[PDB]
DNA sequence: GGGGGAAGGATTC
DNA sequence: CACGGAATCCTTCCCCC
């Protein structure tokens, strides 16, 4: 099997440069301003001129202007990035039918057919790299390997804007050398539970009795790591379909008053229905982020679609169920719609 | 002992 | 001080073969 992985570099920031070329070369930071105060918010991402100094996705904007006071700080523009992404995804459909769009800027191309070996695949990468760069002025990193996880690992290793092929030969040396933490799907939490069991490398998952492993990280992830270890992992490339849709806004002041939160909740519902773009949801979830950033939610599934009024009246109930069952103050509030008819 | 759903939470990118 | 959107899992609970 030959799976090619494409990943747009520092995407949001790089799109911002495309829409305004005079930004090339300068440190750029795409932000999400909460409106809780002067420059309150977080960093969605930044180009590399700013990533070298520590600025990066996740960190606050206040903590970012301390390091790079003169960087260009732009507000996030989802809508736009969504379009640009889509245009680029449609260019990839030109190279294969078996394509999986894993996120706004990840994509896996299945080319087991149209290729014989990695050298006949390497060129295919450049044909795509130097094609998106041309049609859309956007730079990307290509990862090539026997399967998805390794196609993905390849890309991680060649960024920014590059291309690395990981063939059957090397895959074997990585199942040994490679640090388990850098394996797609092993966050800081899973990466720790594993050190605790002496599994610092992919190959070490064979020296532990499965059951002891199924208790520590759940069965799904256990079979997962193992498959990779015994080099027999080969998940197909299916077309993932949207299952839920939502919006979570941040409030100006962390509160608990029902009438103070309702407005935000509604504004979230309005946008949620807009995005629903003529899709009827059977399930509604009211999610909230407590004062200590813990995420709490309550929801309900109906036996029929949820009209907008239903949505309004039902979300106010699920909310009270949170302010009741929980006592902490609420920072961010939002909704999620799922189980589409 | 299941199937099978639903609900609330964990964890990853 | 740290936004935002969605997917896959896990555990528990429930009704009832
Ligand atoms: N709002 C928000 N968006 C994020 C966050 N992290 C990642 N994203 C979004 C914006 C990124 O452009 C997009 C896709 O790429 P990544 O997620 O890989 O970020 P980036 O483009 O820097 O990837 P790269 O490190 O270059 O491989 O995901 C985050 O913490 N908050
Ligand atoms: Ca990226
Ligand atoms: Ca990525
Ligand atoms: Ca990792």
């Amino acid at each position: 099997m030959i799976v090619l992985f494409v990943d747009f570099d520092y995407f949001y920031a790089q799109v911002e440069e495309v829409l305004n070329p005079s930004l090339k070369g300068k440190p750029v930071v795409v932000c999400v301003f909460s409106g809780r105060f002067e420059d309150s918010g977080a960093v969605a991402t930044a180009n590399y001129e700013a990533r070298k100094f520590g600025v990066k996705a996740g960190i606050p904007i206040v903590e970012a202007k301390k390091i790079l006071p003169n960087a260009v700080y732009l507000p996030m523009r989802k809508e736009v990035y969504q379009q640009v992404s889509s245009r680029i995804m449609n260019l990839l459909r030109e190279y294969s039918e078996k394509i999986e769009i894993a996120s706004i800027d990840e994509a896996y191309l299945d080319i087991s057919d149209k290729v014989r070996d990695y050298r006949e695949a390497y060129n295919l990468g450049l044909e795509i790299k130097n094609k998106i760069l041309e049609k859309e002025k956007i730079t990307v990193t290509v990862g090539i390997s026997k399967n998805k996880v390794f196609a993905k690992i390849a890309a991680d290793m060649a960024k920014p804007n590059g291309i690395k092929v990981i063939d059957d030969e090397e895959v074997k040396r990585l199942i040994r050398e490679l640090d388990i933490a850098d394996v797609p799907g092993i966050g800081n939490i899973t990466a720790e539970k594993l050190k605790k069991l002496g599994i610092n490398k992919l190959v070490d998952t064979l020296s532990i009795e499965f059951d002891k492993l199924k208790g520590m990280i759940g069965e799904a992830k256990a079979k997962y790591l193992i498959s990779l270890a015994r080099d027999e992992y080969n998940e197909p490339i299916r077309t993932r379909v949207r299952k839920s849709i939502g919006r979570i806004v941040t409030m100006k002041r962390n509160s608990r008053n029902l009438e103070e939160i309702k407005p935000y909740l509604f504004r979230a519902i309005e946008e949620s229905y807009y995005k629903l773009d003529k899709r009827i949801p059977k399930a509604i979830h009211v999610v909230a982020v407590t004062e200590d950033l813990d995420i709490v939610s309550r929801g309900r599934t109906f036996p029929h679609g949820i009209s907008k009024e239903t949505a309004y009246s039902e979300s106010v109930k699920l909310l009270q169920k949170i302010l009741e069952e929980d006592e902490r103050k609420i920072r961010r509030i939002g909704v999620r719609f799922s189980k589409f008819i």
